């Protein structure tokens, strides 16, 4: 015979003893969000790792334009910025930003850097949006900090709403332009 | 005839085939922290997410002190804030900050945002602290990046000591009071 | 009679009745990356977790310099910084920073913090690295806000090349010596 009980646990696993008498059918197992349910022969494999993610490397060469214009910050068109990693299709590049799929809706772990040697003064303004609410941060330069960082975890609400389902971002030198810059943008769904 | 091994992976699932001889049993399968298995009577799906999440906004309509006083830091009384966002039973807000419950030490993201556009000179002072450790940074304002950000990642041990195990928060103009600010205040347990 | 089909789903779990005929053989099940599969007796327990993870603390008494030199950043040795806590053997501390093992290319969450209360002048000046690849910030001081941040959510390739799969660290005042301050250093690798 088979079949035990438990308290604690759930679907019995070959449960549905009912449904099908005389017939002991067994459920299978299948990985949702953030699991991968690998079939080895021997054993069924069950890994988790994170939904949607993507990690772009953004330059003059990389989708960027020429030179990011002194004290003012104007959305960046990552279209072209170049895809240093990606997990999923959630988390998408575009012209406004990086887009968020439908039922996205989730907690996003946020990071946009900056480097630009040649530009040791004034500060660096930095700028993540996504909705009505916008994040911001001045990180003031030198030779030995050429540069600047916003990481963010935030709640996305996502709409449904392409156009509004978007991370747009942003950067610059309160104080010159930069044309020598490495930008790096990744978002990660954690939740 | 029913079981088979694999030298990897676990539980061979139907084991317990002794303890009540005669009976193969087959386990159950559960879902422990940060995990979900829902039963699809198909199959029984593993399906993977954080344990604690909270995400407030506060602002001065949403539990706030009605004017964040100049140069100088009190901690936040979010007992009154707005949940966008939560996760769990570990992560709830009250008067002295986010607070953490038993066993739940462990490792967390945190991010503190502010913005109050009326107010773009001095830096503003941002503060997250947690037993003796604090953690503190300056943003420079402007009316670009009127605003802070300080993000965390931090091992909190959680004493079980409730007015210890909490998150307090603090942030200010360093020459200007806030008034028309909103203030985003996002933990996650990742592990 | 056994087993049932699902559609969605894998291994059946009980696949396997075909290699051995006449034997139905009940696959066993594994946990994978961030994943554990715990055998109490009644019913197997997936449970998730992070891979790996290290939190240190670092002060001149746990591995570091005596004095923090003023305005330059040396890479810290963190072979004797503290372990607060850690999972996994992925990352571990040398003294060229935090190392990342073979095959452990992924995404990192960072956070290095810094606290001096007796400098409260100048700006902080923070750094990460990893490879050709280096983050900065720096942090406007204040007897509020003695001390800086740097939080930062990066992809790490890891070559495989024990010396170049190492994430540096470093921070100083730009104007002032550190002699009596506490630095944190957490990573963390989600996926």
């Amino acid at each position: 015979v088979v079949v035990e009980d438990s308290g604690a646990s759930f679907g019995e696993s070959l449960l549905d003893t009912t449904s099908e008498p005389g017939k002991i059918l067994v459920k299978r197992i299948s990985g949702g969000s953030g699991i991968t349910v690998t079939d080895y022969g021997d054993q069924v494999e069950i890994e988790a790792s994170v939904t949607d993610a993507l990690s772009l490397m953004y330059s003059t060469s990389t989708g960027g334009p020429a030179s990011i214009a002194a004290n003012a910050l104007t959305d960046f068109d990552l279209s072209g910025a170049l895809t240093v990693n990606s997990v999923g299709t959630g988390l998408t590049k575009s012209a406004a930003g990086i887009q968020l799929a439908a039922g996205k809706s989730g907690l996003y772990q946020i990071t946009m850097t900056v480097k630009n040697n040649t530009v040791t003064t004034g500060n660096y303004l930095l700028r993540v949006k996504y909705g009505s609410s916008d994040f911001v941060v001045a990180c003031p330069a030198s030779s030995l900090t050429a540069g600047g960082t916003i990481s963010l975890l935030i709640y996305c609400n996502v709409l449904g709403v392409v156009s509004l389902d978007v991370l747009k971002f942003s950067l610059c030198n309160d104080g010159a332009a930069l044309s020598n810059y490495i930008i790096n943008i990744t978002a990660a769904k954690i939740n």
